């Protein structure tokens, strides 16, 4: 009924891509 998990499994999983993002450039500089 309630497509929680859905979005729970995206958020956590857009995390990890967002960490070598953040990551990536704040040492870039």
């Amino acid at each position: 009924h309630s497509d929680a998990v859905f979005t729970d499994n995206y958020t956590r999983l857009r995390k990890q891509m967002a960490v070598k993002k953040y990551l990536n450039s704040i040492l870039n500089g």
